[PDB]
């Protein structure tokens, strides 16, 4: 398997309809994989669902 929990590595404010807004330090699940620039994730700080920008965040605890 791959990695478990990724961080933000900056603020990233939503601008479309089925991605999500998060603050530089929230911790992302990845839900499908991480093919792809866009990935479909869970913020676990926020309780928040949807597609990020992969180059936003990288592997954390």
């Amino acid at each position: 398997g791959g990695v478990t929990t990724f961080v933000a590595l900056y603020d990233y404010e939503s601008r479309t309809e089925t991605d999500i807004s998060f603050k530089k330090g929230e911790r992302l699940q990845i839900v499908n994989n991480t093919e792809g620039d866009w990935w479909l994730a869970h913020s676990l700080t926020t309780g928040q669902t949807g597609y990020i920008p992969s180059n936003y965040v990288a592997p954390s605890d």
